[PDB]
């Protein structure tokens, strides 16, 4: 068998099936008798390559597979994987590299010291030495991208290993099962069960690989035998909990005087899922204030290591929400109450304010909606003002880099056929990754992209205003009409200028068949 | 003075007067009281932000600096700096980085092991161990950028430092003087000029930094006198000779064999300013012929080290050039005779073929015009076709990455505002860096884009075609209307479908007052 | 042919014929029919290997190639590669890897992510994707290393390589010869030395890399020429300048104070093949007093940009020293008087003072003596006490790591077979290289080693004296019998208690045919 034949096997027998790709000369040998079962998911840029793929396998709970040109094709991803890396999406990111007798010359499409580019947003990254080495290399890459913590990796092939034969003894990759679903032993568990039995006041504070093990529903379970609190890790990629539970209090500020603030007076608050903690302002003070001890359950070794404070178990977070839900007492404590639904905020015949943006979203999509959130200004808002029931509901960029939103929302939308997909995305946001909707248009990919359009980055000037920063330049973005972007790469498109429009647009959104943009003019902030 | 007023007087004091960036929280402290004898150039996503730094820093022969923002951003800008890295551009590329008490703790948008991100695409990469160490390291930055061989550097700087206390001693980093113009001792240099009057019939090879360097005169002379064929080194990222002269030959091949049966019966080669060589195609037999010797003069020592052939000499391009050419005889030989002006292509009143197209701008632009190429199947005609006879006219991705035409030809144009640049770029190519065009509205810099519309990634077709690669998928990107993602971003737009629109266009467009995209219907390859 | 024997062709053609080794199974393919014309140099450490081939490489003037055992022989020598760095030592430092069919597995002896290991203490790292590319990598492995500014480069072969066949054009590389050898252009000479011309009051700074180059004698025109003072830069790995010339000053202090305080009144200092400065102790104040300026010429960039102060021209220091000393004017100045020889310190019969060895060590070695110093707190004492009138003639670890002069001087006595190598080495520094003694007494290579025992690692006791630092561990070495660890390694042993010893060992270590230890008993500081 070929190198080509056998990478192929090895691939569909490891239940991998996509390659999303922007495709170049090193990768024809390599694309060139593309297997039948398979299908390419071309995009146009590779932010967007990877940014598409990241959102299929974050709602898919599989690895994606990916395949850029050389060193150009890769460092275009970077930013994406910057995102991936803090998401712990599993990627197997592949590269083609120059023929092997061309490497040492440097021919033009040589990628230098190739193993070296992606790092350090990579758990993994080599070239094989050799050609019959390729499938052994592959499987290696799968089972790392694979394995708690999930991540992205990176193989670069040099192009004439495609055609060389595979080494006889490839076949045992086929079918290797490889298993981190651990969890603490009897006698440690037994003893964490107990202090969350015994704790006057507990609070849960959970993160994106709660969703991300689909553990969402034993979180609920956990919360509701210990009567307590629920918030959500600050800086949140994905969304842990259904957001109208009576448990549920909503996203922790990303500050460490805060968080120490708000948890005052639990005197154990169990963290899972989640970094401890992905602060962002610099808020100074106590990690923690006395009288509360933190316990975190992290599938990232990385992740135990560098928190400042707590305890801290590294294991599979499926296993161990699992048995802490079926484990512990029913406390007697009164369940918590519900918060309340937020306000109204007055909105006149002119431009939208966010919040009315998200509570239309909220009266018109379907229950089992998934939205991603890439306009960062109102991420507070939206976090009050979407009811999302089930997993898979939300994705923000996990390392803040914009252009994440809108390829990953293709993506989820691939993954999740039946789930309406949302991406609510600020006007400076949308441009980052903006070719990624042509592939949404060749594919059908129906997903609505909301467009929040403020004429400003936003975030930033409410962050100079803070800082009483003047004189900060490059904080606009005025004169972009999206409508005719969304023309340009064959998205049917809308604007709504105010809210008799943005009703009548989700209603045509709602009911297209195929992929819609929709300009939304928002107020200036 | 504080950190931020030291680090612009440097800046400034190095002749540094303009910041090209995509800003961001951890850049706040930087750009904040941004000074007023400064200018910042705003694009919307990094890939563009160096492109179109890059294509300045080209033109105007010096260093141009750069602002991102931590991982993310300068993970976006991974490939534009792959180009870079092969163009010898002298640029300083900085990020910010998390304030540094929250570094450990990996806050969102700390960028981890900073320096090893851009790693293996720069000379130099750091991040200071202190805030008073800032304008220390930017200075180290500075020089390593600009001192021969030219190249990208990076420097990450945590927020905090920008308003603590200057080191008081930093002044004396303010006029420093780093020179690289050397060249060969007299003695070598005399048995190399030598060597190149007795030789019977020498060739000249010359590459990008023959242009980067402003040598083109003084090749001129030295071709003139040495009465020798002048050929472009293969994948061309410059063009570094008046292509009309009676001397030129042309863009070589990019093949081992090609190359050495171009060079047979040339008993010396010159080459200058190129690596020799930047092959492409696998195309293998001799690296010369029996009768050929090959000498390089090249200002990278990488490029002589690695280099399977000839003798070389480490030393700048320009003083090499001007002793050169001033020191050898006349030979008595004939003068080589110029090469005939290409035939005019069948065309009839229908899509257009690309020679069409280069004849058409030849016979329409000015003298002076400033050409870029990303339009990968053309690139032979491309240079058979336009008339460049003047430095600084052409630019080609110097690594084979796309998305770097569109953004650089925005920056040439800021650097050369007399020049009229236009850029011919593919269908394919146009999507990589399509946001830079909003930078060239919002600034009114009146670079022209000519976009190849054939429907297809024409130059990967072609090779899958003579690779008899069957069933590739990913080649066709049909459905993209060029004219409606102009609007989009604020540029003119206009379309040619046929010869006769094609010139009225191009007339409308030389006499527009900003920048135009026109959409040039081209044959399918 | 095979890669074998194609790869020794290569060497023996660009002047390898010696290598410096510790064996290993991954290595045997490539050492097994060694050819007649080399010969192996064996030592028991890498550390020793290289430190040896580090003497060699220095005192020749030329590459020295080294072979060692993959993973763990290259991290034993990486504290050598320290100081070969900061030398610019010309060692091309191979390795042997595992089989390239059981790199993936991870076999015992595979040498991990083998290119990463030695960075960042080498200027090129690499491991070739075929067999055929052997040759080419160790030819640009050769001109990396010897190519300004010369260093440490690293190759890893896989032990299947070298059977392999060889690519057949891999002979064009044999004969390659590149060039380093560079001067500013003539136009910037010319002010530079109008500048020197004018000067009242110039200074001169020489460092290690004058030696290196050989241009010591023109700085001794120059620095006559000029009426200069002459100062060795500090930190100083070598000895650029007769150390009795009327001009010589001595060895600089490592401070950035004591420097601008030494240079004060000195309009112009001009510094040439050295740093700017390697200063060592914290000593802060300004770089320069007012009224004096600097100029570097430095063949390293990485020098030239990251000085505090001055300009920099980065060439060639045989040309430019060659150069300067020819072209600069007589001035009509006085020549600088010689400084007084040092005073004799009071010595009784009993242990010695590092003074008293010094000053005997002067009056009874040859004129033509090399002096190795890792006798750290003994280093002033030592440029003022011995009177070095030629190059090649001191030597000290460069990167200040200890284990370096033992081997190194085994090295250096192999090059320079006609001049007494005697290495003055504490007993601290003794044993990080001990076993290098062995090579010396199996090549009998006749190296003369005086241990200074004081019983303590006095620089650092001194130090901590200094900063009042109680209670730090470690600093005292009690009970190390030096004459038994050489009886151990078969080098011939001598002990000297007092003076009368010191004579008496000294005489009888000059007149032997082989290497020699003596054990110095010297006070305690
Ligand atoms: C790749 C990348 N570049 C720059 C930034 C810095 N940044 C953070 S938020 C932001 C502005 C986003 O603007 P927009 O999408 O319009 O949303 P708004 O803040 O107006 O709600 C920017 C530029 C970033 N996070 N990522
Ligand atoms: C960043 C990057 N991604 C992918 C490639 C691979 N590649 C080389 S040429 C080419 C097609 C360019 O198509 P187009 O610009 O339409 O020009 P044409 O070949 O049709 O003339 C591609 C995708 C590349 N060189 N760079
Ligand atoms: C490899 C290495 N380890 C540790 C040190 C730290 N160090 C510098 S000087 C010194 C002591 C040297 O003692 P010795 O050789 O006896 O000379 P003395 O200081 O007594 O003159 C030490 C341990 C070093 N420089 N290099
Ligand atoms: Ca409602
Ligand atoms: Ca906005
Ligand atoms: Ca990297
Ligand atoms: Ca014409
Ligand atoms: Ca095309
Ligand atoms: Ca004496
Ligand atoms: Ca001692
Ligand atoms: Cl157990
Ligand atoms: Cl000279
Ligand atoms: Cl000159
Ligand atoms: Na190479
Ligand atoms: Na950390
Ligand atoms: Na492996």
């Amino acid at each position: 068998a070929s190198v080509h034949g056998t990478t192929y096997e090895l691939l569909r027998r490891q239940g991998i099936d996509t390659v999303f790709g922007n495709p170049g000369s090193n990768e024809l040998p390599f694309l060139k008798d593309f297997p039948e079962d398979f299908r390419y998911i071309l995009a146009l840029q590779e932010a967007c390559v990877v940014g598409i793929a990241d959102g299929y396998a974050q709602a898919s709970r599989k690895p994606a597979f990916i395949n850029l040109h050389s060193a150009a094709g890769t460092g275009n991803a970077m930013g994406a994987l910057s995102n991936a890396w803090n998401s712990h999406s599993p990627l197997i990111v592949t590269a083609g590299q120059q023929t092997r007798a061309m490497i040492g010359v440097e021919a033009l499409l040589t990628n230098v010291d190739a193993a070296n580019l992606p790092r350090p947003l990579v758990k993994w990254s080599y070239e094989p030495a050799s050609a019959a080495e390729v499938p052994h290399a592959m499987s290696e890459a799968i089972h790392m991208a694979s394995m708690a913590p999930q991540g992205p990796v990176y193989l670069s092939v040099p192009y004439d290993d495609w055609d060389k034969d595979a080494d006889p003894q490839s076949h045992h990759l086929f079918d290797r099962h490889v298993s981190s679903s651990v969890r603490l032993n009897d006698q440690d568990l037994d003893i964490l069960v107990k202090a969350l039995n015994s704790a006057s006041n507990p609070a849960i504070v959970l993160g994106p690989d709660v969703d991300a093990a689909n553990a969402n529903a034993d979180c609920v379970m956990l919360a509701e035998r210990l009567k307590a609190p629920v918030w959500v890790a600050p800086s949140a990629p994905r969304c842990p909990f259904p957001t109208r539970h009576p448990c549920f209090r909503g996203l922790m500020p990303a500050g460490i005087a805060a968080i120490s603030q708000l948890l005052e007076g639990h005197d154990v608050v169990l963290v899972i899922g989640a970094p401890v903690f992905r602060y962002h302002q610099y808020d100074p003070g106590q990690y923690l204030k006395p009288g509360t001890r933190l316990i975190s359950v992290t599938c990232d070794p990385l992740e135990a290591a560098r928190a400042p404070m707590g305890d801290a178990i590294v294991a599979d977070i499926g296993a161990m929400a699992s048995a802490l839900a079926n484990l512990v007492e029913e406390s007697s404590r009164q369940l918590p109450t519900a918060a309340p639904e937020p306000a109204k905020v007055d909105q006149d015949a002119g431009r939208l304010h966010p919040e009315t943006v998200f509570d239309t979203l909220n009266d018109m999509a379907p229950e089992n909606a998934i939205y991603l959130n890439e306009s960062t200004s109102t991420t507070a808002q939206m976090w009050q003002r979407l009811n999302m029931r089930n997993p898979g509901s939300y994705y923000f960029c996990a390392a803040g880099g914009l252009g994440f939103a809108l390829p990953a929302a293709i993506g989820v939308q691939l993954a999740e056929p039946e789930r309406q997909v949302i991406a609510v995305i600020g006007d400076g946001s949308a441009n980052y990754s903006i070719s990624a909707l042509w592939t949404a248009a060749q594919y059908n990919i129906p997903t609505i992209f909301v467009i929040m359009n403020n004429g400003t980055y936003g975030a930033l000037r409410w962050f100079a205003g803070v800082l009483e920063a003047e004189n900060v330049p490059g904080l606009d973005v005025p004169g972009i009409d999206f409508r005719a972007l969304a023309k340009g790469y064959g998205v049917q498109a809308l604007k709504a200028d105010n809210l008799e429009q943005l009703k009548g647009s989700l209603q045509e959104a709602l009911s297209a068949k195929g992929p819609v943009l929709i300009e939304v003019s928002t107020v200036s902030p």
